[PDB]
């Protein structure tokens, strides 16, 4: 089990003592200089970002308010009397015009701008909104979409620039993200179903039931194209309306489930729920023999990328790389390729080179799994040769080579590869180790990249159905924990099996928010934040904000994110020092999560 102990709690204010619910998920940025030194950076300690309301009034606006990491205290005065956003929707932050400080984006339905405060709850910047009202209210994402240093907004009603306004405007949609769709560099807009280029022009749209909550993006399959997970929470007296479903790139269905049996659903977490990242990677484990001859020459490993190696070949075969950079031989023959995932078996042809005299590699025929042949050197080189056939074992997949090439007393242009032996390892599903996780009405729920469901927790939510979740890695063994709520208790489940690892007294009448965990002071043991209100009767136990820690000193809670500043968080888009990055590797090939907080290295 995971043991806690409370770190600090937020539940009052001399300003407006009556806002002190909350109910939407919170945010962590830097918002003031802990350590003195005139800066705030990542040296500080971060900070928490909530909207606060009174009662029941989660519909009509709330307070924007900023806490310290270090003990839940105000940072803020509310000189200006304060600042009103929607209560229900998390506000996003970042340095958005490179200046070393926060700004904070929010809007509400009774202004009819987008307000950017600065780090010290001040309004900074407002831009003028599409729609009014409700339908100009939803979450809000930070991006830099077409790559020229300006940071967009993505709203609930349109595309705004930091700098000039709106771009362009679309229906109301409670969520909004970007990605790169189609890898022209270019980050398109995905909201309520329908995906735009990043100058409003319209691409494709899913056809849904009623409107599409919350995604997430993520690589699902065998392929390096981004999939995107979507959810829509229709109603409980519409659950035929509701579904999860997973989105090719180009808008085409991969799975979708409809579960009647536990309908809505608004927003899920995706990542490495079901097995460390290296449970599915492909890795040598068995050799060919050695072909050819290895005298006076050093064996050197070439291993496929992209599973592709390179091979440059005349009449023999004169070098071997992954690339045509980085090539192991002579400097001769003309580049080809090989897919080394598609390669059952390679014919090598060694023996002495009737141009030459010297002894080598002549030739290596591959054959592939549709029955065609690739062809390298030829046998016709040779004046004496011996051929060999290496099958690729069952169930393995070519994945490189030991090379060895002569260079002793031979012109470059003359050496070539004297020997060969090929290296396999057994084939595993590339994303086997993926889970998407989501809570509906009445459990939350984990399914495999496939669209089997692995595990259900039951966890009521009838009142709201959309409530949200996050992912962790609170054990350190590589594999993400689930943080789940309901109307009492907020817990930590097993990302394999759904078992209840903790349990924390937390109530909310649910929306849409869920818990974080962060690494505050960034000396790697975090904290987890979680929301809390009690106007309802069903759901009375706390209000306001609630941090806790590991209560086992032995037992740090390591590799946590040192930021969270969006509802649709995921790493890529945001520095650890709050900058956004021009053009940010793409999420879905690095860390391969969203809405985690467990600090991944790539492959
Ligand atoms: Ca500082
Ligand atoms: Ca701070
Ligand atoms: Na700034
Ligand atoms: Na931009
Ligand atoms: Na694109
Ligand atoms: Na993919
Ligand atoms: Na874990």
């Amino acid at each position: 089990d995971i043991q806690t102990k409370l770190k600090w709690s937020w539940s009052t204010s001399v300003f407006h003592p009556e806002s002190n619910q909350v109910m939407a998920a919170p945010i962590v940025v830097q918002l003031n200089d802990d350590n003195g030194d005139g800066k705030i950076d990542e040296k500080d300690v971060a900070d928490i970002i909530v909207v606060t309301f009174e009662g029941n009034k989660y519909a009509n606006g709330g307070y924007i308010r900023a806490l310290s990491g270090v003990d839940g205290s105000e940072l803020w005065s509310y000189s200006n009397g304060g600042v009103i956003a929607d209560a229900r929707y998390a506000p996003a932050a970042a340095d958005l015009d490179g200046d070393g400080l926060i700004e904070i984006v929010s809007t509400s339905a009774l202004t009819p701008y987008i307000n950017i405060l600065d780090h010290q709850g001040n309004i900074k910047k407002q831009l003028l909104k599409s729609a009014s009202g409700w339908r100009s209210v939803g979450d809000i994402a930070l991006a830099d979409i077409n790559g020229d240093g300006n940071i967009e907004i993505l709203a609930a009603d349109g595309v705004y620039s930091y700098e000039s306004g709106l771009l362009f405007s679309h229906d109301w949609a409670p969520s909004s993200i970007a990605f790169d769709s189609n890898g022209d560099g270019q980050r398109e807009v995905f909201a309520n179903g329908t995906l735009y280029q990043n100058n409003g022009a319209y691409l494709w749209q899913y056809q849904a039931n009623d409107t599409v909550w919350f995604s997430s993006v993520a690589n699902l399959d065998g392929d390096d194209k981004p999939e995107l997970v979507v959810s829509v929470p229709a109603s409980l007296s519409t659950p035929e309306n509701s579904e999860i479903a997973v989105l090719e790139h180009d808008g085409s269905v991969k799975w979708r489930v409809n579960n009647l049996s536990n309908p809505g659903g608004s927003v899920q977490a995706v990542s490495s729920f079901l097995g460390k990242p290296s449970s599915s990677a492909t890795t040598v484990d068995a050799q060919s023999a050695v072909y050819g001859y290895t005298d006076w020459a050093h064996q050197q490993r070439v291993l496929a990328e992209n599973h592709q190696l390179a091979i440059r070949s005349g009449a023999v075969v004169d070098a071997i790389g992954a690339n045509s950079q980085n090539m192991i031989g002579g400097s001769g023959g003309s580049l080809s390729t090989i897919d080394t995932s598609k390669v059952r078996a390679i014919d090598v042809t060694y023996g002495k080179n009737k141009y030459t005299w010297k002894y080598g590699v002549l030739e290596m025929s591959f054959t592939l799994d549709n029955g065609a042949k690739v062809t390298v050197g030829s046998k016709d080189s040779a004046f004496t040769s011996t051929t060999v056939r290496y099958d690729i074992p069952q169930g393995s997949q070519l994945l490189g080579m030991n090379v060895w090439s002569k260079e002793k007393h031979l012109f470059k242009h003359k050496q070539q590869v004297n020997a060969v032996q090929f290296l396999v390892g057994k084939v595993t599903a590339d994303q086997s180790h993926m889970g998407i996780v989501y809570a509906g009405y009445y459990a939350v729920d984990m399914y495999d990249a496939q669209g089997n469901k692995v595990w259900s927790v039951a966890n009521d939510d009838l009142n709201s159905g959309k409530i949200g979740v996050s992912a962790y890695d609170f054990t350190g063994d590589g594999i993400d924990e689930v943080l789940v709520q309901d109307r009492l208790r907020m817990r930590i489940l097993d990302g394999q099996t759904g078992r209840v690892m903790g349990i924390i007294a937390n109530s909310s009448g649910t929306l849409w928010e869920y818990p974080v965990v962060a690494d505050l002071e960034g000396n790697n043991n975090a904290s987890l934040i979680m929301v809390a209100n009690d106007y309802d009767r069903e759901s009375q136990v706390n209000h306001g904000v609630f941090v806790y820690e590991s209560a086992n000193p032995s037992k740090p809670w390591r590799n946590a994110t040192r930021i969270w500043n969006q509802y649709a968080f995921n790493f890529s888009d945001i520095n650890a020092n709050g900058t956004i990055p021009t053009n940010a590797q793409p999420s879905w090939l690095t860390h391969n999560s969203f809405r985690s907080a467990t600090i991944r290295v790539p492959l």
